């Protein structure tokens, strides 16, 4: 079971941590007594972040600036902050491209961008944070949605790269399992939450309850604290007692000897 | 029920049409007396799946070469089709890049054009080819996998790649019904198929039950016409009895009323 204490001291990076649930993570952390480095691209909005991280208990905290477009500055960051906590723990990976509620026209350059920064920069940043995640038996955290288990109208660039995600984690952790590389991979599914760019983005188009900032952000970090495979966090508990597939899990298992691993 | 006059004289691009599944399908459309246009990279291959297929009966039949890799070649292609059938009435969307089962290091490269290739690609041409879809009330034919739908370990990049197709494509299928666009989409999931690529890379590692290229081709082919989102090609019957996901359909109708289209 949870206890705070699991993440004292820990070297945590968290992405997209300037404002929303990111923020909110930083703080809980912060209270926790844990070293962070968070990323966004406002450095205002983010000296903000690590004052208050600084003054709620943090062992230490720190910010680098920069896009996640680019694949250059995705692997030199985890670099930097790696030295500047000398090494690391855990990787939240939590930052998305701006997006809208829109229909898909022709709109390809938003498709792209989107794999781009919400699911490849994900992979860029795993590859370069792999070797410290070895050292320490870390934990890498990937944020995802329901758009991400389920189909949504209106997010569909933003749901394939969701998609992608599980896809692509759930893939390298059998790997991971069989190679005894011993990091631990959070798959968390998220539905409507109460941020500012959620709330103004669904306005007059989607209804339903959000669920709040803060809660949301600690259940994230129990989920990969605990090594959880999959976290799942929504108003509705019928959500959470349905975008459960079972079926998937007996079938990846019945498969799971039917290959041979061994050279490798 | 399917009958195989259904696609007599329908206009049918295939991707992908060289080898193994792809070229099974034109010589199943030729057969039926569609009208065929083929593509891949190597125009020798080409020239000899087309000469086929007028053998068998089609009504007419065309190749145009190129890499998939080139977005503005899967525009121009889809143009030049339809120019040389005068309309399009379905898109089988089948192409992907070179890969073969491999633990994942720091090949980003391959994770990107597999993006590129894989998914990318297939939203470009479904693009281009839409105008014309619409007119016909036509068709889209997404070629996915046992792998774009439950997690394997040795194929994280190729998984991620038809994740996304579920998500992009499941999520503009729910856009197309309220726009009242009438364009079907198919999603086909396959498991291990004899084909020579296949045969090749599993060798060794994989070992299970392989089903056979032409059935599997039909299979698709059968799956567009009659209209129907998904079709599901596995050797195990054990797995078509499992793959099938009933609370996702659930809850995307749970959810289904929680937004409100009507604004577009
Ligand atoms: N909010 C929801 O209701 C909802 C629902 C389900 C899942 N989620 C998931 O939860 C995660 C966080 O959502 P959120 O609501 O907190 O979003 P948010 O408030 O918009 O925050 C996104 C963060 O990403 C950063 N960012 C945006 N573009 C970037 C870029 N190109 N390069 C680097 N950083 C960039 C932003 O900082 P800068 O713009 O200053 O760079 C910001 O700190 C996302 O992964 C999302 O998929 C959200
Ligand atoms: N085979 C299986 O057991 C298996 C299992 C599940 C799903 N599937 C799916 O079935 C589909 C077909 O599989 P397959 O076994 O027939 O594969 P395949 O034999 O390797 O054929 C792939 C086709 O794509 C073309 N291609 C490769 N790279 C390209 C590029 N860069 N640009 C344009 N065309 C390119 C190839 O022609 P050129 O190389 O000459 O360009 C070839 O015609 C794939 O989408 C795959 O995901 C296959
Ligand atoms: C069509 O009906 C629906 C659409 C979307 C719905 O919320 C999801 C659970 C899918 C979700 O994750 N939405 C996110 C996404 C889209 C938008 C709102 C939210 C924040 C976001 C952002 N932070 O940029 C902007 C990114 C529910 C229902
Ligand atoms: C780890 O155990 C497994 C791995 C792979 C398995 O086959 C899948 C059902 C996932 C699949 O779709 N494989 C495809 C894929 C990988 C390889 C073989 C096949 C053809 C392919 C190609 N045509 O390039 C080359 C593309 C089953 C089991």
């Amino acid at each position: 079971e949870f206890r705070p204490e699991m993440l004292q001291g820990k070297k945590v990076i968290v992405t997209g941590a300037s404002k929303g649930i990111g923020r909110e993570m930083a703080y809980h952390l912060a209270k926790m007594g844990a070293h962070v480095v968070v990323t966004a691209r406002s450095k205002e909005t983010l000296q903000k972040v690590v004052s208050h991280c600084l003054e709620l208990g943090a062992a230490s905290a720190h910010y680098i600036a920069g896009t996640m477009e680019d694949m250059t500055f995705a692997e030199q960051f985890v670099a930097q902050a790696g030295k500047l906590m000398g090494g690391l723990d855990m990787l939240i990976l939590n930052h998305i491209t701006n997006t809208s509620l829109n229909l898909f026209h022709d709109d390809i350059h938003h498709v792209r961008k989107s794999m781009e920064v919400n699911f490849l920069s994900y992979v860029v940043l795993t590859v370069a944070a792999l070797p410290m995640l070895k050292q320490s038996n870390g934990s890498i955290v990937v944020v995802s949605s329901l758009a991400g288990k389920v189909a949504y109208p209106m997010v569909a660039a933003y749901s394939a790269s969701k998609f992608a995600l599980d896809g692509f984690f759930s893939s390298i952790r059998k790997e991971y399992s069989v190679s005894r590389v011993n990091v631990s991979i959070t798959l968390c599914v998220l539905g409507l939450i109460d941020t500012e760019t959620a709330m103004k983005a669904v306005s007059g188009i989607v209804h339903m309850q959000a669920a709040p900032k803060e809660e949301c952000a600690l259940e994230i970090i129990k989920g990969g604290a605990l090594r959880q495979e999959e976290v799942y966090y929504d108003s509705s508990l019928w959500t959470t007692l349905l975008i459960r597939n079972p079926s998937r899990k007996i079938l990846e298992f019945l498969y799971s000897t039917s290959y041979n691993m061994d050279r490798f």
